[PDB]
């Protein structure tokens, strides 16, 4: 295996197949059909990326270590030829009067994700794919017993892809359109898949393919390849979790909001921040307490209609769903004290947000 | 005690004096005090205390006050820009007002705040912010942190004819650097505790008022603007870095500073991790740098460099190297050599204003 190419063009594809991540650690590099594929996997799921060799090279594969590799690339100078030789044990590495010898492992050892058969597919704007994951990426479980929740849905219906995250005690769901009709479909995404699929997403204008098997999703966006593993469980259906007839409705302002939970918050229990509404007749109070008998106490003008209740909320469940909002106003639909509240842009239905109440 | 300021008169204050701060409650407090005018605001750690003053052009009433400073911090901070800040002491409790936002903070008493006890200035000076800046930033990378030596655990502030010079050394590496003050100052040498040096860094807003120093024999002020920060000062003998310079360093080598970085950033990738150790060869105006690691990996980098003295070999803690390569910032960079077994000292090639020593490792 022997290559020579621009420090440039393997900057971002290092940077890609670096995260997932003995051989675990290490990078597949395979030269092949004019082609260098550098491959990162954590055996769950796996990120491959191409480079084009123009170069005269000679086909082969090894595997070295990700970062010393990374870390060499990158710290070479703007406009670095990097010359890449194999030698037994050894990856020779050479750029100017830069020369480094990198320990190897085989090719032959490197995990691979087993061959499977896509049985949905579509292509989306990445634009499209990476709004549905930020919509509702933070609602995922971390770590949870119930190992179907430390991930996310992604569900096809009719001419949607909507994703759907929650941890049992909130919930986020977010729909976009994509243009064909689609079956009815649903798999769970692991969460470190999603967070590394969002980070391979960026800002451009780019064609998204994914395939979707029994057991793995792939997402293919112009010359990197992710896929992963899904996770084998029963997801709860997003259709019983939204309040089915609030008769409580409150308007705010997104940031107005925002800011008096985070100021009341600072005087809630430091180890569980907490705050109490007490909604009436145009007008919302927040306040907070803490142990140390400190107090807090917002109140705003609001739109609302409906009896006078009281009712209590995680701080960081909230500031969660306003955050991911981004957005001018902001709708919260109540039913009682102790029942779940659901929570939209005013202007946009796209995605809604289910939190339960606390105390 | 009554004030109300507008927000943002309140949070550069707040965000400096909270610098210091956890043990017992009070000293996650800070101290208010309006008198004459005058909200002044003040946190200590035992060691070191920096204090604010902020003019009142609104209605007050005198009076003194400890609450938490984290809260008070973030209440401020997270009121909308412009807000005005309303504050009434009630006893136990301070209430904290604007718009229709309200927050009660429990209060401990000013007479138990902590109080750096009186003390007299010996000498007194005005410099530059830049020129404090400048000696700070050039040597602060090479004070211990938690050395058992506890005098390593700072820098030295020296003050001679006119000349104040820093110095900071953690037994491994020095750093030193002097710059003029055109006064002509008494000889002084202290040792200033390293949180408070990073204090003092952190409150040079780098514009144009002068700061003033005063320094006694177990003490050190700064005044920068409506800044005033005191330290206690570590209470022990520097040792004498005059005697730690080479004393014949004949091997000149010059090189661009970042060319230098760069080679010693990449070879360090396969360095030992722990040990992180570097080979440099130098030869007729050329420097080889290798790294190698117990696994066998080999890192080379050959440099063009200005050198005309003997080839020899030697080995640093690579660390050490690009510590003092970052802390430089200039085009090229001077390193004088003795032999295998004895330091480094490496200087801007266009000045004599800072020097770093390095010792050779096996
Ligand atoms: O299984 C679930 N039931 C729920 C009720 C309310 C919210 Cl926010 C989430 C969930 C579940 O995941
Ligand atoms: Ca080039
Ligand atoms: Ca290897
Ligand atoms: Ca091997
Ligand atoms: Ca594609
Ligand atoms: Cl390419």
């Amino acid at each position: 295996m022997k290559f020579t190419v621009e420090r440039e063009h393997l900057l971002k594809p290092l940077q890609q197949v670096s995260g997932p991540l003995p051989i675990l650690g290490n990078l597949l590099l395979q030269v092949a059909d004019g082609t260098l594929s550098l491959t990162g996997t954590d055996l769950e799921m796996e990120m491959v990326a191409r480079v084009a060799l123009v170069q005269p090279h000679e086909p082969g594969a090894t595997t070295v270590p990700a970062r010393k590799f990374f870390d060499i690339c990158r710290g070479l100078p703007e406009g670095a030829e990097i010359a890449v030789q194999l030698e037994g044990e050894r990856m020779l590495v050479r750029s100017g009067r830069s020369r480094f010898s990198l320990s190897t492992l085989p090719a032959a050892d490197f995990p691979n994700l087993d061959d499977w058969q896509s049985e949905v597919e579509f292509t989306l704007p990445q634009a499209t794919m990476k709004r549905l994951i930020e919509a509702t990426q933070f609602s995922m479980a971390h770590q949870d017993v119930r190992y179907y929740l430390n991930g996310m849905l992604f569900e096809t219906e009719g001419e949607e892809l909507r994703t759907v995250a929650t941890d049992g005690h909130r919930l986020a769901v977010c729909s976009m359109p994509i243009g064909q009709s689609l079956p009815s479909h649903s798999v769970i995404v692991p969460r470190k898949g999603v967070i590394e699929l969002m980070r391979m997403l960026d800002g451009g204008d780019n064609p998204l393919r994914v395939q979707i098997g029994s057991n793995n999703i792939r997402a293919h966006v112009g010359d990197f390849i992710f896929t992963s593993k899904l996770v084998d469980g029963r997801f709860p259906d997003y259709r019983r979790v939204l309040p089915k007839n609030p008769d409580k409705h409150l308007e705010a302002g997104c940031d107005l909001l925002k800011q008096a939970f985070a100021r009341a918050a600072i005087l809630s229990n430091e180890k569980f921040r907490g705050v109490r509404l007490y909604v009436s007749e145009n007008q919302l109070k927040i306040t907070a307490n803490n142990p140390e008998q400190e107090e807090a106490e917002e109140i705003l003008d609001v739109t609302y209609s409906g009896a006078e209740m009281e009712i209590g909320f995680n701080v960081s469940y909230v500031l969660d769903v306003l955050n991911a909002l981004k957005c001018e106003n902001v709708r919260m639909m109540l039913t009682d004290s102790v029942s779940s509240v659901q929570i939209e842009d005013a202007a946009s239905q796209s995605a809604a947000y289910v939190v339960m109440p606390m105390r």
